[PDB]
């Protein structure tokens, strides 16, 4: 979209997986959709570094509705979760240097069941710039048909853009169109900023897994696409929670860097592992998610329970992934020729090769001709960057 | 199997989740499987506490022996990677207080494609207890026939019991019968110390899942058949590798208590973290999987994405596990009825609750009408331990 946001991907936190949809305030107001969860989020955000890394979205996903419309037919924040209303959290997210994304939905009805936005759809948009929402994230249940649900998507684009408010529009819509219709991804690209293909994320490897060789098998009709304002979104990071090994989030981190994803955190700042923040704080890992040049990776080769994954950086440099995929064993050894690596002009006539993950390690130059031998720990990652010798002696 | 072992459920280490079959010592010394692997891992056992906590059983797996027999048709130890032979390995261990488990296959080969016993059932048995073998694992792979497997299975345990050597026997008979027939348990008990029914663990909460869903779906053929002398194996611990989160490793600690498994971890030694390694050492959640009753526990309920699992234990204590299988969100809160539990016996007229995982504490007492209350993570389990308050009074 061509509206001068997400020139990299779009980086922030969204509630959704960690959060759902908990309207129990009174038994659990620590963890209940409402403005204070919100608040706390977002000065955190500030004091615990989030920020400085480049996080810098504070979004709100399904369930910060009343039921209803108001009498001039309006969305409302719930009464008693959000009493202040979006506009004073929209205020003190920005006091914060931080922006604010709310959630919508396409059709009748939100996923949860509040009100959606069909035919609302521009008191929608000018109710969400008065308030000075930055980013939407617009959902695509509860859509009768895929002509009313590619129409609702251009409508809302569109209406957003007459507020005259920079707004990120973050859609749902060519995942609705999974698995018999193919998304048209030039014209998805004109209307929205980020676009989500597959299936909701969750916190376990196995939907990571599935969310990579979904974008591995699909990669011929979608990694081209993407670039500066308009990005593949293969849902939020998961780093920090319950259900991941510490490989596991290596491997997380890692692969959505390769993939220029938008990076949403979803997990409860307030409790996570330094471990997990120096991961998701990671310097080198973001540089390469946010590389400006702006080129999704993809998967180069996988055979005997391994994935190499690579992705082109400005600079002539170039990301690479390692994945093991055996989950059984121990360390495993993988040796890969540097020629077969960025098609083939990444270390010609040589290479330097730094390590960034799972530890950060300067590996050193390597020729043309020469091989490269890592040990991969089972459903890990080793993530290296490729700078072309060529290229580091020129200035 | 009535030969005086496995009393309770053997507990010890095994080399093949962790290590599997790296033949490789040149490129791969330190996880090769080699003499000197076992030898360390033995070392270890002993000085960082493992056999006090009741890890006694030190096990190879399989990719131990050379390619052929000798003349005498005997199994050999590979000459590269166990040069000084098992007879030496046996006696080391045996110095440090532990035993030794070796392995070997029902059929023409070993799984990996080593030797197998078939035809040599009684030269393997005497050649394992002559070099003071403590444990054999007897695996079902390359066996053309059911009669074979069975014959196969019930020989070898007339062959160790011949030897005179006191030898746990552990078997694959009913993973492998299940392709084909229900198993009959009855007869493996009389034959084997424990059993595998299940597939293969591996380094992932899907292959924990896996195995709790077989074994709470089949839970009517074999739970009762398990007791002092003969277990259901649902196979090695694999905490402090690679592939689960904290809440799966403490998820497959508990219900490997709660189901009077043989506890045998498959891991480094040499490269175990601390919380990994007091999980592994919990003295309480141990004692669970040791108690002397000897009953092994089974799934009460499931719905909502929960699962209540309970095992009977003595002096009438009960063990409660709670699993969160929703795996997505936060700690969920759940609520039951005391009088639900230990069929209705635990906490009349009350129970003092204690939790031993995630944490230890003590929860309070209990009347026989009230609810207990869990808040538990995703993929994790809360583990609690039931005392009845008329044990407690006398
Ligand atoms: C509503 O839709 C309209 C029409 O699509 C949209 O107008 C577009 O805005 C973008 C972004 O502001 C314009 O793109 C800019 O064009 C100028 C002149 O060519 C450039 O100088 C800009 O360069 C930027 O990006 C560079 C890197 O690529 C940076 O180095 C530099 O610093 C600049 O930031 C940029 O390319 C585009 O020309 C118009 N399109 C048209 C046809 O008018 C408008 O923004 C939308 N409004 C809202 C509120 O969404
Ligand atoms: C080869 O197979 C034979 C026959 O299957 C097997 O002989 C059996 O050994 C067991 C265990 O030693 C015997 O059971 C014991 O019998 C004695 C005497 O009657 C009892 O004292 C024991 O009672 C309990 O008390 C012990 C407390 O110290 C406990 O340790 C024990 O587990 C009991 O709870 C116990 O019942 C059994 O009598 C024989 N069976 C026959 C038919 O002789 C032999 O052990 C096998 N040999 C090898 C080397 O494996
Ligand atoms: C996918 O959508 C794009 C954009 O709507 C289509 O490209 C346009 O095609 C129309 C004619 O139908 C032309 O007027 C425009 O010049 C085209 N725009 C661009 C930017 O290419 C494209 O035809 C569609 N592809 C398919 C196969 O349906
Ligand atoms: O309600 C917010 C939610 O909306 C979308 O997901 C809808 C449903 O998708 C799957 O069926 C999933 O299993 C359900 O949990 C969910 O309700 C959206 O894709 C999500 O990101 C989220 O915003
Ligand atoms: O070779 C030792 C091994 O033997 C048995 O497992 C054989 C194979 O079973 C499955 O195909 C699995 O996926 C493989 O990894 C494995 O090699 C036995 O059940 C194992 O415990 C082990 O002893
Ligand atoms: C919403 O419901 C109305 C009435 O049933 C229907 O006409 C309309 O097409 C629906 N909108 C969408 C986008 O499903
Ligand atoms: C082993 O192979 C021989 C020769 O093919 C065969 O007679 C025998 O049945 C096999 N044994 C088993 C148990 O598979
Ligand atoms: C199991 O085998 C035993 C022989 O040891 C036999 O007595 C018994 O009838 C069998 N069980 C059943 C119920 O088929």
């Amino acid at each position: 979209l061509d509206n001068g946001l997400a020139r990299t991907p779009t980086m922030g936190w969204l509630h959704w997986e960690r959060f759902m949809c908990n309207l129990d305030c009174q038994e659990e107001p620590d963890s209940c959709i409402s403005e204070k969860l919100f608040m706390e989020m977002a000065e955190l955000m500030v004091s615990e570094g989030w920020k400085d890394a480049g996080y810098e979205y504070l979004c709100i996903d399904d369930c910060w509705m009343a039921p209803q419309r108001d009498s001039e037919g309006r969305l409302q924040a719930d009464p008693q979760r959000f009493p202040h209303g979006i506009r004073q959290l929209a205020n003190y997210v920005h006091s914060k240097g931080l922006k604010l994304g709310i959630y919508a939905d396409v059709g009748n009805k939100t996923c949860a069941g509040f009100p959606g936005s069909f035919g609302y759809y521009d008191i929608d948009a000018q109710t969400f710039a008065d308030w000075g929402v930055d980013l939407l994230k617009f959902a695509g249940c509860y859509c009768d048909s895929l002509e009313n649900l590619a129409d609702g998507y251009k409508h809302m684009s569109l209406a957003l853009n007459r507020t005259g408010r920079s707004i990120v529009y973050s859609c749902e819509w060519p995942l609705y169109m999974w698995p018999f219709q193919k998304p048209n991804y030039t014209e998805i690209r004109q209307y929205c900023n980020h676009w989500r293909n597959f299936a909701d994320i969750d916190d376990s490897w196995k939907s990571i897994k599935s969310i990579l060789d979904w974008t591995s098998f699909n990669q011929e009709r979608i990694v081209d696409v993407a670039g500066p304002g308009g990005w593949n979104d293969p849902d939020m990071l998961v780093i920090g929670n319950f259900g991941l090994s510490w490989n596991q989030q290596v491997t997380q981190m890692a692969l959505w860097a390769i993939m220029a994803a938008p990076l949403f955190m979803s997990n409860d700042l307030r409790h996570i592992s330094p471990q997990a923040k120096a991961l998701l704080q990671d310097k080198d890992v973001i540089a390469i998610n946010q590389d400006p040049l702006g080129k999704q990776g993809y998967q180069l080769r996988q055979g005997d329970n391994f994935e190499v994954w690579e992705r082109p950086l400005s600079g002539l440099a170039w990301a690479v992934a390692m994945i093991n995929r055996q989950e059984i064993g121990g360390p495993r050894s993988y040796t890969i020729a540097v020629a077969s690596l960025g098609k083939g002009v990444a270390c010609n006539p040589a290479c330097f090769i730094t390590q960034l993950l799972p530890v950060k390690r300067k590996l050193g130059f390597y020729e043309w001709t020469s091989r490269l031998r890592s040990h991969i720990n089972p459903t890990g990652t080793v993530l290296l960057q490729l700078e072309n010798t060529m290229q580091m002696s020129l200035k």
